[PDB]
């Protein structure tokens, strides 16, 4: 059987939230730890490009992101509702054959799931307004 990608996704998110506790550690180690043989092949290749991808893009896609909140900067943003919105916008971005609606809605999900009653409604108006701007041309024809 195969793990399925919102299992993936989730590893990537809890590594990225524990991070953010260890800043003087590197999240690939993180994910690392995370990690087990209870994921299959596949899903530890994608939840390591996932943390390659956003790790060594991190200042980009803070700034992108950092472009649609105003004066409540990406800093002050709730542990949660950052690295939705880093994870989400990463995805949005570099993965091709995810639909925009897939990767909002599931982002939801997480934002829901660990956030505050706010986090889901935020985020999703938030990554509308990013996925309009930065997905791709061709993931519009998906
Ligand atoms: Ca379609």
């Amino acid at each position: 059987m195969k793990t399925p990608r919102r299992r993936m996704r989730l590893a990537v998110f809890k590594a990225l939230f524990q991070h953010e506790f260890r800043r003087d550690e590197d999240l690939e180690q993180i994910l690392e730890e995370i990690l087990d043989e209870t994921y299959d092949k596949k899903a530890k290749e994608d939840a390591r490009r996932y943390i390659r991808g956003i790790k060594e893009n991190l200042s980009m896609i803070d700034d992108l992101i950092s472009r649609y909140l105003e004066k409540w900067s990406l800093n002050r943003l709730s542990v949660v509702d950052r690295n939705v919105l880093r994870l989400a916008t990463y995805e949005l971005l570099f993965e091709k054959d995810i639909p925009i609606e897939v990767t909002i809605d599931e982002a939801i999900e997480i934002a829901k799931r660990y956030g505050t009653e706010n986090s889901g409604k935020f985020v999703n108006g938030i990554l509308d307004r990013i996925a309009k701007e930065h997905a791709p041309k061709e993931k519009f024809e998906l």
